[PDB]
């Protein structure tokens, strides 16, 4: 099947887990890539569900494949907290304006 599906995107289990580990790794040492700064927090404005605890950082994840470096970062994150938790698969595949919507 598809374990996370973003939009029309489809992911893996370790898709979100090889991207997670990546933009974990930056935050770990303070980098940033892109011109929106990732990985930066999230603060959850859309009230998602999440069973872990803050703060969040979203990170791109690509439909590509590669492990985001600067460049587009399309439309779906992942996000996770201080403890490399993953909070959640999130697009803006199917949200208005800058919001956010889960990937199921
Ligand atoms: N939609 C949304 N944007 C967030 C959230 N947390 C931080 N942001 C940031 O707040 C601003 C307005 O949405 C943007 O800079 C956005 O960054 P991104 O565009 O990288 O998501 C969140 O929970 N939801």
């Amino acid at each position: 099947a598809c374990d996370y599906t973003c939009g029309s995107n489809c992911y893996s289990s370790s898709d979100v887990s090889t991207a997670q580990a990546a933009g974990y790794k930056l935050h770990e040492d303070g980098e940033t890539v892109g011109s929106n700064s990732y990985p930066h927090k999230y603060n959850n404005y859309e009230g998602f569900d999440f069973s872990v605890s803050s703060p969040y950082y979203e990170w791109p994840i690509l439909s590509s494949g590669d492990v985001y470096s600067g460049g587009s970062p399309g439309a779906d994150r992942v996000v996770f907290n201080e403890n490399n938790q993953l909070a959640g698969v999130i697009t803006h595949t199917g949200a208005s304006g800058n919001n956010f919507v889960e990937c199921t």
